[PDB]
DNA sequence: GGTTTTTGTCTGGCTTCACACTTGATTTGCATCACTGTGTAAGACAGGCCA
């Protein structure tokens, strides 16, 4: 794992912590830009590349029967397989929280023009949330998504002007969520008895793994890693958990998928106070430490860190900027 | 209804200021001076995407 440090060009700005890469056929995009999108980029959706470590964001366009989505910070997201990604929830430039979904593919290209349509939602529709994990389970030739955890405003009842910001917790119901049809079911599950956000998700075949995270209401970042399986038969689906001993403590943590079946985690907050320096590596469930990579002193006493999977087996990460630019931003890879 | 208060009424002879008038040398009131540094926005100017 060798840390690389990236330079920028004159759109360094649209970068704010929240934002998201998407991966599709090999090329890199970028969305979640800082403030609304501008003449110079409608859709704010932008090709992602990064040549001779210098970072360049192309305008990318979107396709006449698009819908032209909010930049989003925080919001659940997850590849699904046309190769497409699904995007739920997050927060405006507005900071609104979005409750739609929408759904990125690639439609035509030319020397990428993106479709973007969303999806409408009834049922159990999850309240508006950031700071959640959607993941695709499959089970006997179904496919279905899975929604868990995140943060919210308050309810309309108790919120009020002197804590309009203030968040909490959302239940920790599990969703499944058809993106056919747009249908949603809500499960209670036992084992899950507090709220979390900032986790880390794996999804293999009929089961998702929930690692870290943090709990706002005991302000814990607990040690617990969960096992979700789903089955899918020709009724209604039947969910089950289990608690799992050997669950890392971690929150903000980033992810990504080295070789085949094999997945790496680079660190996030440990503490309010401490960052998590160390890597770890998940074969698919055990996880093992890995050897901490070359961090540069300004990584190190940084308070604040923030990053994405590139898809790539490789991490972009950014650091804000000296008292006296505004980030400094390095490539760290695996494998 | 009785039983309690507020607020007047009628005089004058009192006490305590304000005004009266002047002159001209002080004292106050008031608007102005000359002057730059700083914020602001009117307007040069650098710039990179796509044809």
């Amino acid at each position: 794992m060798s840390l690389q440090m990236v330079t920028v060009g004159h759109n360094i700005a649209l970068i704010q912590p929240g934002f998201s890469l998407m991966n599709f056929d090999g090329q890199v995009f970028f969305f979640g830009q800082k403030g609304w999108p501008k003449r110079s980029c409608p859709t704010g959706v932008f090709h992602f590349d990064i040549k001779q470590n210098h970072l360049k964001l192309k305008p990318a366009i979107f396709s006449k029967d698009s819908c032209y989505l909010p930049p989003l910070r925080y919001p659940a997201t997850c590849s699904y397989k046309k190769h497409q990604y699904i995007i739920h929830g997050g927060k405006t430039p507005n900071n609104e929280l979005s409750d739609k979904i929408y759904i990125m593919s690639v439609a035509c290209k030319n020397n990428v023009t993106f479709r973007c349509t969303e999806k409408d939602l009834v049922g159990d529709v999850p309240e508006p949330r950031y700071g959640h994990s959607i993941d695709v389970v499959y089970s006997r030739g179904k496919s279905m998504g899975v929604l868990f955890g995140g943060r919210s405003y308050m309810p309309s009842t108790q919120r009020t002007t002197e804590k309009w910001n203030s968040v909490a917790d959302c239940l920790p119901h599990v969703f499944l969520i058809d993106f056919e049809f747009g249908c949603a079911t809500s499960y209670i599950l036992p084992e899950l008895q507090d709220g979390l956000s900032f986790h880390v998700s794996i999804a293999r075949n009929d089961t998702v793994y929930i690692l870290g995270g943090h709990s706002l209401a005991s302000n814990i970042r607990p040690a617990n890693l969960y096992r979700i399986r789903v089955d899918l038969p020709l009724g209604t689906p039947a969910v089950n958990c289990t608690v799992l001993p050997g669950g890392i403590s971690v929150s903000s943590a980033i992810l990504t998928q080295t070789n085949n079946d094999e997945f790496v985690i680079v660190g996030g907050y440990q503490l309010e106070n401490q960052k998590r320096m160390v890597c770890s590596l998940v074969s698919l469930i055990e996880i093992s430490e890995m050897e901490t990579p070359d961090w540069t002193s300004d990584i190190k006493h940084s308070k604040i860190w923030f990053g994405s999977n590139m898809g790539n087996g490789t991490i972009f990460l950014g650091i804000p900027g000296d008292n006296k630019e505004a980030f400094y931003f390095y490539t760290l890879r695996c494998s």
